[PDB]
């Protein structure tokens, strides 16, 4: 048994999903809920100025995703996929929770944003950059000692989600299952049933991802959803998860490696920086922030053996704390998901000795050189 009073907090990594937003695509029904631009009013307490650069960096890369979303105008006038004031407030509250843990309860982080203590990375999509702003606003109460810089990568090299367009081997392994996923036993019958009851045309192309997208977005904003959409909300969520897992199952190790392995390699590398005491204390940070996606969380959670079979909700976070025992000099990792203490695969306890944790992750970790080899057929 370890006495936690001799544990000293060294490093924190937070991976989070953006807050509540408008749907990527609306449902194909004559009667749709309105997405009103009034939902985009910025809460004053989240006002924080930042700039975005590439990883170098370097100018903010072009975002194909932002362009794609602006091609879709929802009933009411909002664009698809935009963070709302509801989402901004969720991200702010996550920020204030972090402040409680890492600023107030122990003096780990400065009360004001210090560029040298914090590394910030996001995918290059407006809802993630804005969520990052709101998280920081809550964590630092809109106070900074220096400019906030968010790093983002070119879409073609991005590792913060499974990248199908850039990784040829991943695309090839999953293509067959992706084709047939909605035709699988029990998924297909449920899908047919929900579409029938909702009066959605048999010809319309709709899967559980689209249904879940809309019910989660509508529910988070308390919009007047179709009564049948509400009746099936839980089943819809379950089947969206089943679809995802059929395509990228826990038993397919190599697909998991290519999907999340490079991101895990990043998280591992951060932990390892603690093993070198003298080397580059300049490069090391106290806090690493990554704005990632629900499609990142699912495989990520599975590789850590903590997946709960729920769709990762708006503003969810995965938090990794690294401690060193002051007497023993042993290193320990603690993992939390959505505020809840977790016990990862291959770990005896919630407080996991660093060496055992690293061994567990190493099953799925993918170095950049290996990953690069697989991204190409030739």
């Amino acid at each position: 048994p370890v006495d936690r009073s001799l544990l000293k907090l060294k490093m924190v990594q937070v991976v989070f999903r953006h807050g509540a937003r408008s749907p990527l695509k609306p449902l194909p029904l004559e009667e749709q809920v309105e997405w009103n631009p009034q939902l985009l009013e910025v809460p004053p307490q989240t006002q924080f100025d930042y700039t975005v650069t590439n990883l170098a960096g370097g100018p903010k890369p072009y975002s194909p995703y932002d362009s794609q979303y602006h091609e879709t105008t929802l009933k009411g006038g909002m664009f698809a996929g935009q963070l709302t004031k509801v989402g901004m407030q969720q991200m702010f509250a996550l920020g204030e929770r972090l402040r409680k843990n890492y600023v107030e309860d122990i003096p780990f982080l400065s009360p004001t944003f210090n560029p040298q203590e914090v590394f910030i990375r996001s995918t290059n999509i407006f809802r993630n950059l804005e969520s990052t702003r709101c998280l920081l606003a809550g964590l630092f109460q809109c106070q900074k000692e220096g400019p906030i810089i968010i790093h983002t990568d070119e879409a073609d090299s991005e590792v913060l989600y499974p990248n199908y367009q850039s990784c040829w081997s991943l695309r090839q392994r999953t293509r067959g299952r992706r084709q047939t996923a909605s035709l699988q036993p029990g998924i297909s019958e449920d899908l047919k049933k929900v579409k029938d009851r909702m009066g959605i045309d048999s010809s319309d192309k709709v899967d559980f991802f689209i249904l879940l997208d809309n019910v989660a977005a509508e529910q988070a904003h308390n919009l007047p959803s179709c009564p049948m959409l509400k009746r099936f909300a839980r089943m819809i969520e379950q089947r969206a998860v089943d679809t995802s897992l059929y395509i990228l199952p826990k038993e397919d190790r190599e697909s998991l490696q290519m999907a999340v392995g490079p991101f895990l390699h990043i998280l591992e590398s951060n932990l390892l920086k603690a093993m070198d005491s003298a080397t580059a204390p300049d490069k090391i940070r106290k806090l690493y922030l990554y704005a990632a996606h629900d499609v990142t969380f699912i495989p990520l959670l599975m590789t850590l053996g903590i997946f709960d079979h729920k769709w990762p909700p708006f503003a969810v976070d995965l938090t990794m704390e690294l401690y060193q025992h002051l007497e023993s000099k042993e290193w320990f990792v603690q993992l939390y998901y959505h505020g809840k203490e977790q016990v990862p695969r291959g770990c005896p306890d919630g407080l996991c000795p660093l060496d055992m944790f690293l061994n567990a992750m190493s099953v799925y970790t993918l170095s950049p050189e290996k990953y690069h080899a697989l991204c190409s057929q030739t």
